[PDB]
């Protein structure tokens, strides 16, 4: 009953800056409640990022993410039962990646992948949330 | 780069052979080139899906099949890289499981749920790997 899930995606070519507040008031309205918790990243345009909660929490949230108008096609990454939660999740938050390229974080992008960008698409699902952990680190 | 989904969702109140028929003729056809295979699996109401590929594919085609009205609310009980594949043999494999079913697959049934009637979210992954896994086992 205890699930953690990753995926990453791509957001939409012509997303603003007022609309990811509003992926966050969301989030944030809409998580906590659900002991839906853990980590969303942002690299233009890339996405990443770990779910964990109840199984069906987990799922009743994924999905729910997946038809929103403001990205397409998304890659689940991983999904399977846990035994105990990583993130002592203040919040499903979100971080945007700059790009800023870079100081101490671009480092993190030769280690967990290749070069400096953040492709989803290279990590295998260790090194995948081996690097959604280590990014949360250096900040608050 | 390989990946295993493994997936059961709610069919609609009225799905007939007619209306099982359907769901593979479009996955011998279309998972083919897709490069999809697995056992599918149906004790009404629940389909029971296994999908084996790469991670690109996999997801098309789920997130495809959740676009699908037939069945309602998936959920994702595991998705990760494997090592080998379990269900090379059938680009599909569709098998209903009834009631009416032989003596014999109503104790496979059995053998890994706490009831007689196919259940997945009481069954954990290893536990549906295996039905999946014995259950295509023993069907042509
Ligand atoms: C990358 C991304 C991640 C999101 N994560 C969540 C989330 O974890 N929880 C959530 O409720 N909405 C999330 N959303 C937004 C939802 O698609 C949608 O805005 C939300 O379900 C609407 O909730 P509301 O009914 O409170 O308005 C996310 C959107 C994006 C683009
Ligand atoms: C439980 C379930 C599992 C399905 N699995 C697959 C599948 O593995 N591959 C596939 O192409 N379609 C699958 N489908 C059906 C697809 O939603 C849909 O039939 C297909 O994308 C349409 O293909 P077509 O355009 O060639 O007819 C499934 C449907 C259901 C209800």
């Amino acid at each position: 009953s205890l699930y953690r899930l990753i995926f990453s995606s791509q957001g939409i070519p012509n997303l603003q800056p007022q609309d990811l507040k509003d992926i966050l008031e969301s989030s944030q309205r809409n998580n906590p409640a659900n002991g839906i918790t853990g980590l969303l990243c942002y690299s233009k345009p890339a996405f990443l990022q770990v779910l964990e909660g109840e199984c069906e929490q987990v799922n009743e949230t994924y999905h729910r993410i997946v038809q929103d108008e403001r990205h397409h096609s998304p890659q689940i990454i991983e999904c399977m039962p846990i035994r105990r939660r990583n993130f002592e999740v203040w919040s499903m938050q979100a971080i945007t990646v700059n790009d800023l390229s870079t100081e101490q974080v671009k480092t993190l992008v030769l280690k967990y992948s290749g070069f400096t960008t953040l492709r989803p698409s290279a990590m295998d699902p260790e090194q995948c949330l081996n690097f959604l952990l280590d990014i949360a680190k250096i900040y608050e």
